[PDB]
This record gives C-alpha cells, structure tokens and sequence, in this order.
C-alpha cells in the first residue's frame, strides 16, 4: 500500500481545473442543496465520507477518496461486469442518497471526478491507499438490538435523535444526519449491511467491537426508503 496524503488547497492550480475541483468539493459536501434533482434524501456524500478542514473523503477507514481514481475500472458483482468510477458514483446517488444517477457526462459529475483526482494526486495507478474503504466488523454472534438500543440512547441519541432523524443546522443542512426514516439512506445502500455499519461506527467514533456490533444492529432494525 501507499500512505494517505491530503494535498494542500493553497497549491490548487489557477484555471478551469482548479475551479472544477472547488465545485466538486461543494457537490460532495452539500449535495442535497446543490443537486436537488438527483438527491432523494437528506444526505450529502460527506456524511459517510468525512474529511477535515472542509475537504471530503480524506479520513482513513471512512472510505476516503484519496487514491480512488486509480482503482477504477473494477469488477462489480452487483453489475456482473466492470464499472467505471462514474458508474460507482451513480450507484451512490441511487442508494445512499436515495436519488437518481447523474448522466455520465454531467458537468457536476465531472467536477466530482476532478476533485477525487486532485485528492489522488501522486498515488500510483493500481496502488492501494492505507485506510481505503470501510473495514467490515463481523462478530461470531447475532447482534443484540436490545443492548444496541441502550447503547444508542447512551452514546448516539444526543446527536442523531430519539427517532434517528438527526439534527438540522441553521442553513437546513444536516449537522447530524438521519440514521433511519424517510431522509436516511435506502435499503440498497452499503451502509444497510450489518458488518459495514458496524465497521463504520467502530472506526468513526471509544466503542468496543461488541458495542459497535450491537448498536449497528439496533440502527438497522428501523424502516428506511425501499430501493
Ligand atoms: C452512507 C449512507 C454513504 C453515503 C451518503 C455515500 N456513500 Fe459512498 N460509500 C459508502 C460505503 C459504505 C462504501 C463502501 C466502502 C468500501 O469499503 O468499499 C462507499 C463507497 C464509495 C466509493 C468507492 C470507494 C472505493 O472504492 O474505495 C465512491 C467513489 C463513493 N462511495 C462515492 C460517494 C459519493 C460521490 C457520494 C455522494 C453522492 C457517496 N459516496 C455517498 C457509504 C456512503
Ligand atoms: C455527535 C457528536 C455525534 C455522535 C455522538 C454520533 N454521531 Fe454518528 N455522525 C455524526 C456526524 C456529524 C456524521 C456525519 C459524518 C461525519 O463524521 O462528519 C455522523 C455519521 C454517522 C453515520 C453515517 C451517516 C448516516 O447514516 O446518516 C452513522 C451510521 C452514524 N453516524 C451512527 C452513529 C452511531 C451508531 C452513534 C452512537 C455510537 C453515533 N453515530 C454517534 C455525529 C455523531
Ligand atoms: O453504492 S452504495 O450506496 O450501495
């Protein structure tokens, strides 16, 4: 593997590419507001792909975009064939954002690609970046949603809400995003999978493996949009 490095925003190039990258960052950070025709819920890409200092997709073990462009095209079992990064992003819009895929030459899609390529600068094509993806967490027992509920009330509720509906900021963006219900990810999303949610929760928080497993279980007992 190669190390995860975040390029310096002050070294962004003048011109069309620099401008595109800046637009791309905003599409990823503010998706429902910027692309209402394509987003069906309250989630922005950054809600599962966080980054510090205004960037998106720069956190190890929270599916960073650093180095993602050199890993496509790649096989998808879902599609039964090779897919491009453009297509992967489309699946995210359809599942995680409960919406509609952007046309494969849509300027907003190309701006997102430009941003991801910027984050990937210096990464050799084919190389795997340390911290890529969301590492699954699987336990050898059923998740205990009763324990999970207690854990949720103690550790999660103050941000994500008694009803999982999250907390809106002053401008109507989710400060704390919804975990279930009609504004959350739909059943087709990767986050709807127990081991992926447990893994995400484990790495993005102070929780033991058993606690992340049980609280993920509790979260995923709830309704959400059907895909
Ligand atoms: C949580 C509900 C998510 C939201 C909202 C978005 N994404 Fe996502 N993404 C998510 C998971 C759990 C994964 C799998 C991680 C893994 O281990 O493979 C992904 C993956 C991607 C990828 C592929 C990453 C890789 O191959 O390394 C891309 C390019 C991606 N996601 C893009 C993306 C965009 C652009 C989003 C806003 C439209 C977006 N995702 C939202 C979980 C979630
Ligand atoms: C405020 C201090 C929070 C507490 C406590 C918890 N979460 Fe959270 N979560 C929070 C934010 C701001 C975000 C967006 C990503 C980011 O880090 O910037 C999240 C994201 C999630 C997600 C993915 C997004 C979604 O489904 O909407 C999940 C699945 C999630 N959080 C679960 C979760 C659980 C189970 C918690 C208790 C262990 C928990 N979070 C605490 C803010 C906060
Ligand atoms: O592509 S994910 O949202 O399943």
């Amino acid at each position: 593997t190669v190390a995860l490095t975040v390029p310096a925003a002050a070294l962004l190039p003048d011109g069309a590419l620099g401008e595109s990258i800046v637009r791309g960052r905003r599409y990823l950070s503010d998706t429902p507001a910027q692309l209402p025709d394509f987003v069906g819920n309250g989630l922005a890409c950054r809600h599962c792909h966080p980054g510090r200092d205004g960037e998106v997709g720069t956190e190890a073990n929270a599916a960073p975009f650093v180095g993602v462009v050199g890993r496509f095209p790649q096989y998808s079992a879902r599609h039964g064939r090779l897919i491009t990064l453009e297509q992967r992003i489309g699946d995210c819009f359809e599942r995680s954002l409960n919406g509609r895929a952007l046309a494969l030459d849509h300027p907003a899609l190309i701006d997102m690609l430009a941003y991801m390529s910027w984050l990937s600068q210096g990464v050799p094509v084919g190389a795997v970046v340390a911290g890529h993806g969301i590492p699954t967490l699987t336990l050898e027992r059923e998740p205990d949603g009763v324990h999970g509920e207690a854990l949720y009330q103690a550790r999660c509720l103050a941000c994500h809400g008694a009803d999982g509906s999250g907390t809106l900021d002053a401008d109507g963006r989710y400060l704390f995003p919804p975990l279930w219900g009609p504004r959350s990810f739909n059943t087709g999303a990767g986050m709807n999978r127990q081991a992926t949610a447990a893994g995400f929760i484990k790495h993005k928080m102070s929780l033991s493996d058993e606690e992340a497993w049980d609280v993920a279980g509790f979260v995923l007992t709830h309704p959400r949009p059907l895909f």
